[PDB]
């Protein structure tokens, strides 16, 4: 599709078998949920933006669906409070910005 | 111009008088800037992120010019860590995601 900016651009994506919705988002490297049980192990991370850090953790190679399509990348999770889809996932879909 | 998301998508930005970089963020709502000097009286806005909120200068009916489309809007002013285009700016030159 090709979405105006007029509101924010969320999106509804599967990942560890729930339905979410997340904000397809341009500006970040990283792909975050808030409350999400995935299984496998993780690592701790520290992920920086607006106000100040938030410690999450890190799990690598995550099947994520988005609306439509298969992505396998890192998720984190953490007490974010919106979830957001970053570059390292929206690339795997070639997502472009057009103007 | 047509964006793929590998890099950072920061663009090239007159705001004010001064040549500026900042990034196309569809994640963020507002303009926000760190290293440009206004001119004049702004008002005080307290502006959310991952970490909490930051108190910034908001500064009205600014000229910004990027990639040649010349646009009138807010520009806040604040210690983000990163030159941050959200959509209040993009949607005035018709910036749509697409995938
Ligand atoms: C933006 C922030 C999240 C605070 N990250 C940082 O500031 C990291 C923190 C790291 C650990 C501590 C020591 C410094 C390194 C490198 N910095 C990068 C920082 O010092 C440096 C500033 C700079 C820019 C241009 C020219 C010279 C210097 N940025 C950079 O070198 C490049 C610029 C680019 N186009 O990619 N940017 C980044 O490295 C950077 C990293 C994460 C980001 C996440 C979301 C949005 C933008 C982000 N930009
Ligand atoms: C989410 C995460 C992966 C941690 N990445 C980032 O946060 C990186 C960090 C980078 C370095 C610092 C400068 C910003 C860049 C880009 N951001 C992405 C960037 O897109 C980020 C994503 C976001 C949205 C909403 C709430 C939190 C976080 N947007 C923002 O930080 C913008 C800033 C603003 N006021 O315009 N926030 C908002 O637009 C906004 C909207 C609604 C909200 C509701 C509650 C609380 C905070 C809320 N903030
Ligand atoms: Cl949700
Ligand atoms: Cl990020």
């Amino acid at each position: 599709p090709q979405i105006t900016l007029w509101k924010r651009p969320f999106v509804t994506v599967k990942v560890g078998g729930q339905l979410k919705e997340a904000l397809l988002d341009t500006g970040a490297d990283n792909t975050i949920f808030e409350d999400i049980n995935l299984p496998g192990r993780w690592k701790p991370k520290m992920v920086g933006g607006i106000g100040g850090f938030l410690k999450v953790r890190e799990y690598d190679q995550v099947p994520i669906e988005i609306a439509g399509h298969k992505v396998i990348g890192t998720v984190l999770v953490g007490p974010t409070p919106v979830n957001v889809i970053g570059r390292d996932t929206m690339t795997q879909i070639g997502a472009t910005l057009n103007f």
